[PDB]
């Protein structure tokens, strides 16, 4: 960068040089009317070119050369060092007329050097390497650079503020700023919502981190110390990306000089950086297990008692929660969705929280939370793919799925607050389905992915009706058609519902149909917007019933909602149609998994309560390792 | 892409099939109970492979193949051809136990094959190309595809729509779509106010074209007529892109399939194109002038007779306004701007209208209008540069150059609203310059682009107080000190302003000293966000006086503030100090300029006031010819 720095002549100039810049001078404005030629002089540490025309000539400290005088010959004035008490640096010319050799007039310019650079951990190693070329730009990508903030979840404390980025102002140069000058750091008012900073404003008199810039805060004079000097600064993000925030912010420091009262002071040297504020992102259940959370009533005994025996095959812990005033029963599932953020110096998961009433818990300090209608709100119809390739284009941490309704059909949908929520995220790249032909409206309610075993390969999970009658039809031709479901749950009894009872309901036949045509609506977008084939999908058997506005529920308990946790599954128990004492279901889904290696446990979650209507009463959510990939690695389409 | 359609059984299932998709097809839901296996037959055009685990093989029309019924076993039905009249397209299924080889059952799929495209200029060459693959999305630079739609910036009448955008829907089918099928054109809410879209309903009564998309209007069933056919639309947008719109809308076809009473219609098929809307670009001064606009008072008899001279020296046309009860003195500068707008298949040039006191003009048919505080609002602080290139990256439109203040003064900025729109066109990606310095705030005030003659080449022009003083103080010596100012301004007379007179003022040396500083901080910014050097900056005298705000107004007319026809430059009259009968300050210019092969013609503007008190009565305005280089051709930063 190359500064303006004039002389003024009988006199002196004074000014300040920020290393990393230089002068160009003019000598010629000063020179008294009628000179001709001019010399110069010069210390040390000042290199100095004549520039004539653009041809530029080093000169010596003490020289006698002269120049004849132009207003396109000029001075080049460098500095590669910072000044000290034992400097004086200096650029002296002296003026000549046509009558001799002594000079009839002189101009000087007095020098100090300083070195001043906002310095962040731009190259994203954890480290905050001295002046990142780079660090005022943010670049996606493997190559990609500039510095990542984490936005804060939860006089201050430093062990605080250890989550939080650094900033690092460093500085060179003598005891003290010649007079008149002071140093700002500053953000614009726009940003001042997106974040904070904060320091030790009096070192001698304690540790306390102060709040300098931030809401109402758009700028902090920052006290110069002499030799070289580091002012260490913290940064916070305060909100996530969203519909009218790219997660971009930025601050600057400035060199200000006092002009004089009633003017303003002027920006000598400016120094920025950028940061990016880290995007929430959501676990699929391919990633390793941590932590399972379920939810349930106190006496559902049965339920605990099996999610326990679940859980200890596995090395996961299980954390378990009951029901609370302000919640519907499936909260943990429903309500709460675990997530994560990460910068290169740390990350942490992240849970989202929509109470059905509002709040009035929380598992945990390990954990960020943000708190925030239909019931395509829930979490429950939010889900996220495994990494995908599709047509070329990779999604290296999967993409977030959200049910909908068609565009013109004027049903349900996610309001526009969440779903432009995840969109911002950008690194998820969601894809909507169609959920609205349910009538509690969940993605979950249809579909889920599970590892295959032993491989990086994974299933894609549809519930389907045709499977059911398929099998049902099966069994009955076999001579089973006598065989009754949900045995043992005694408020069904007086029901008598037989394979045959389900096969001859010509109604529940058509509805079912129906039905199928939605799931296999799903399943082409899916297989379109997921990259997936016929191989990568396994058909579980589902029924439902059809309510006044067309809209299904479960007949029996939808299978395909199941616990994870790498090869081992927990899955609702259905209650189906006894045969040889086994259920038909539970067998027929052994039958399409174990092959595979997954193991399957069933789960029975609703004998507590005597009977099933097509709601569940329990909820379970699983809190995951996160990707091995740095989201900063990816490079997003360009919105 | 892949699509789901399942056999049902006793029965048949009929089908639209859509070419450029194909069907996967399960034959084991309709299988009978305790069937065993299945064989086929199909129609000549009808391609069937059966895939069983995922491989694949083709069968033919008439064979007695058999295979195992397994639910991995499943049909892939391709079709090339639409349907005509004379097609029957089918495919048969039989099922067979184990007992005997006559079929047990049969169950059928009819299809009725149809090519459904919506058509765009994707790769921009005025044509509507035949399903360009990349029509859904947009991108830029040279090998960039995507369509591009004009903002409208003036029943109706199709000639009254030769400006739009064309959009056309090609179908090919049998004399009609089959029973409970219907074509559906449409657009989000969210861009129903940046598009409309127009057609002609009934061309049996006539050529009436109707607005069929747009506000309130988010859908419109289509007629399908069969045989091949051409549906023709025209596209409007409905503004430029700003703060919170990117310039990208799309549109929508899909083929909605009736289910039932009450029930949502299925989108079978969808097609999307996308369009960006054309962004304002502003013309800098180094284009081809094509038209003069000036505005003075009917009187000033000298400046219309010089410019009409300037202007006959030239192949332009001058068109001379007058003023206004709702306008500036200068509004044809400072409340006009001229700029373009392009699509591949046409242009025009667009003007930006911000009367002082709103509307009550405007001047032809051939300009587009676009009609809307501190003085920094006007055009007069907006320019823009040639195209450069900085630190590699290249500006090939040049950049938007705008008049503000210090981050942290306090001070005037031009409203957010016209910053926003500045930068959200993108493609002259804009610079804050300090214009808050001068009482009115102008850029145009202080600095100007002129192209160098014979060359591909420009100089940045800069007023200078330091040339001013120079020049004035070298007179002095030479004898000249009380050769007089604003010779022949009766009003003037009485202050005998001589050289003498102005450098004896020392408060206003002071007030220019710092007026230079302010002039080189935008020096520094201008060759930094330029790539400019000294070689390509000439500094012109200038001298201001200081108000009570600390804020700069010209002492003689700004010499700056030009009219640039190529080589030919109408340059305000200086009214400067008078040596040998003539204006030194004229002498100095010329010499400056002429050798580059510049012609000056001085244009006296303040005469017909007897006096100048640093405002100034009249304006001017070049429309040029666009850039040759195309717009969609530049590839901006990612935002
Ligand atoms: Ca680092
Ligand atoms: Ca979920
Ligand atoms: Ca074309
Ligand atoms: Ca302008």
């Amino acid at each position: 960068r190359e500064r303006t720095v004039r002389l003024q002549y009988g006199s002196r100039v004074e000014a300040v040089y920020v290393l990393g810049t230089y002068l160009w001078t003019d000598v010629y404005s000063a020179a008294p009317a009628g000179a001709q030629t001019f010399s110069l002089k010069h210390s040390e540490h000042v290199w100095v070119e004549v520039v004539r025309d653009g041809e530029a000539e080093e000169v010596a400290t003490n020289g006698k050369q002269r120049w004849l005088l132009s207003p396109s010959t000029t001075l080049r004035v460098t500095m590669s060092q910072a000044s000290t008490e034992a400097s004086s640096d200096k650029v002296t010319v002296n003026y000549y007329d046509e009558e001799g050799s002594i000079p009839i007039d002189q101009a000087g310019l007095f020098l100090t050097a300083i070195e001043i650079s906002l310095d962040v951990d731009a190259d994203r190693d954890g480290v905050v390497e001295k002046n990142n070329p780079k660090k005022a730009s943010w670049t996606w990508g493997p190559e990609g650079q500039g510095a990542i903030l984490l936005v804060n979840c939860d006089v201050y404390s430093k062990e605080a503020l250890k989550d939080m980025s650094q900033m690092i102002l460093r500085t060179k140069g003598p005891d003290r700023l010649p007079a008149g000058y002071e140093i700002v750091l500053y953000i614009s008012m726009s940003d001042s919502d997106k974040v904070g900073v904060f320091y030790v404003e009096n070192p001698f008199f304690g540790q306390r981190y102060i709040h300098i810039l931030g809401r109402r805060k758009l700028y902090h004079v920052v006290k110069y110390t002499g030799g070289s000097a580091e002012l260490l600064f913290f940064v916070e993000g305060l909100c996530f990306p969203d519909e009218g925030f790219s997660g971009l912010v930025s601050i600057h420091v400035s060199l200000l000089e006092y002009m004089a009262q009633d003017i303003p002071l002027t920006p000598i040297f400016t120094d920025t950086v950028i940061f990016r504020i880290a995007p929430w992102i959501m676990t699929p259940n391919i990633l390793p297990p941590v932590s399972v959370f379920v939810c349930c009533m106190k006496d559902n005994y049965l339920f605990l008692k099996e999610v326990k025996n679940l859980v200890e095959k596995t090395n996961c812990e299980l954390k378990v929660c009951f029901q609370y005033l302000n919640r519907g029963d499936r909260w943990i599932q429903d309500e709460i969705e675990f997530g994560y953020i990460e910068a290169p110096h740390k990350g942490f998961p992240v849970v989202l929280d929509s109470p059905r009433d509002g709040n009035l818990e929380l598992l945990g300090p390990d954990f960020g939370y943000v708190t925030r209608v239909t019931s395509l709100d829930s979490f429950g119809n939010l889900e996220v793919s495994p990494p995908v390739t599709v047509n070329g284009k990779t999604y290296p941490l999967g993409r977030i799925l959200i049910g909908s309704s068609f565009p013109l059909s004027g049903g349900r949908r996610m309001t526009k607050v969440v779903r432009d929520f995840l969109k911002a995220q950008q690194v998820q790249a969601p894809v909507e389905l169609y959920s609205d032909w349910l009538t509690v409206g969940h993605v979950d309610e249809f579909m889920s992915f599970v590892p295959i075993p032993g491989t990086k390969k994974f299933l894609l999970l549809m519930a389907s009706t045709s499977a059911c009658y398929k099998l049902f039809r099966e069994k009955q031709k076999d001579g089973h058609g006598e065989a009754i479901m949900f045995k043992g749950l005694g408020g069904m009894s007086s029901k008598r519902i037989t394979i045959n009872k389900i096969l001859s309901n010509e109604s529940l036949v058509q509805e079912n149909l129906y039905f199928q045509r939605c799931l296999d609506w799903n399943r082409d977008i899916l297989k379109k917007e997921l990259g997936l084939t016929e191989q990568d999908i396994i058909d579980l058997p589902a029924l439902f019933k059809m309510d006044e506005d067309h809209r299904a529920r479960a007949f029996f308990p939808n299978m395909v909602n199941m616990i994870v946790l790498d090869k081992d599954l927990g899955i609702p128990k259905p209650f189906g149609p006894q045969v040889e004492e086994e259920c038909c279901l539970e067998m027929h889904v052994r039958g399409l998994l174990e092959p595979l290696g997954l193991e399957c446990t069933f789960i029975d979650d609703i004998s507590a309560y005597h009977k099933f209507l097509g709601e569940v009463h329990c909820g379970t959510n699983v809190r995951r390792k996160p990707f091995t990939f740095k989201w900063w690695h990816m490079v997003p389409s360009r919105r």
